Formats: C-alpha cells, sequence, structure tokens
C-alpha cells in the first residue's frame, strides 16, 4: 500500500539486500502522471547507498528490499512513505505520489 513493487524485468529471486549492504543501482524518479525530477541513467553514473544506514524515504528503502539483484522495477510510493504533506519544497509538491524504475544492478 505505502510501496508497490512492480517487476519490469525479474531479479535472480534469491539474493536481496541486507541492511546496511551497499546497494548499486539505476533509477529515474518521476511525479506520478507528472514530471520526471531526478535520473541516475541521464548521469551515466549509478547510485550507490547503503541500505537503512544511509536514511531514505521510507518507500525507497522498502521498495529496493523487496528486489533481488539483476531486478528492475516500478516503485509506485505513496505520499505517507514518500515525503508526506509538506513535500520536499523546491522538487516534490505536498502530497505527491512518487514512481521509480530502479534496477538493482550489484550488491557490495
Ligand atoms: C537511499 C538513501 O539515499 N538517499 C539520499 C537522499 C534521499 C532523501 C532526500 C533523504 C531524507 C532523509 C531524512 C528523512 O526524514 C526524509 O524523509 C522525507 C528523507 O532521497 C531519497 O530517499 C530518494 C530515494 C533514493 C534516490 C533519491 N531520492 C529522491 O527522492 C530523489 O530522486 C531526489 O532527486 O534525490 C536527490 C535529492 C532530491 C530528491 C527529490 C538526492 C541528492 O541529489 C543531489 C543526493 C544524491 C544527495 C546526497 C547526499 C549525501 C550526503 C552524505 C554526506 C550523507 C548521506 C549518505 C546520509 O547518510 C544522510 O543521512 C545523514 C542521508 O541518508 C542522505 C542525504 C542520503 C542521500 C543519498
Amino acid at each position: 500500500p505505502g510501496v508497490q513493487v512492480e517487476t519490469i524485468s525479474p531479479g535472480d529471486g534469491r539474493t536481496f539486500p541486507k541492511r546496511g549492504q551497499t546497494c548499486v543501482v539505476h533509477y529515474t524518479g518521476m511525479l506520478e502522471d507528472g514530471k520526471k525530477f531526478d535520473s541516475s541513467r541521464d548521469r551515466n553514473k549509478p547510485f550507490k547507498f547503503m541500505l537503512g544506514k544511509q536514511e531514505g524515504i521510507r518507500g525507497w528503502e522498502e521498495g529496493v528490499a523487496q528486489m533481488s539483484v539483476g531486478q528492475r522495477a516500478k516503485l509506485t510510493i505513496s505520499p505517507d512513505y514518500a515525503y508526506g504533506a509538506t513535500g520536499h519544497p523546491g522538487i516534490i509538491p505536498p502530497h505527491a505520489t512518487l514512481v521509480f524504475d530502479v534496477e538493482l544492478l550489484k550488491l557490495e
């Protein structure tokens, strides 16, 4: 409900990120039925982060944790699992549902 994870291409079905593990991903984020606000693909540089230890929005952490290595997935994140009633001023409006197209490339 807070985050829906829908497969674009399956992963290995077996290797999922552990809390504290470094995840290497490509992503594109857009406002649902609106504008693209960020893409690591457009920078040709994958995004690395430590799941849990480097805190992200709830739907990102819980959505990526549900993915296995190699998986590409559409994450639809409700505002309560994203930036909420305040949004992220200047970038994400109040009460925004977010879509991320995420590909889990590697776990380090
Ligand atoms: C994963 C963890 O990494 N996330 C990050 C940002 C995250 C969100 C802003 C964080 C707050 C934390 C507090 C909670 O209260 C807030 O709740 C409302 C959420 O962003 C996201 O969660 C999502 C999902 C991942 C891709 C980016 N993202 C977006 O929405 C965007 O696409 C956006 O364009 O990203 C961009 C921002 C705007 C979004 C719409 C991302 C931004 O660019 C230039 C980048 C890459 C910034 C990097 C900062 C690094 C700083 C370090 C010193 C330390 C760092 C590792 C930490 O440890 C921090 O702690 C102490 C914290 O951990 C941070 C800042 C992690 C970064 C890597």
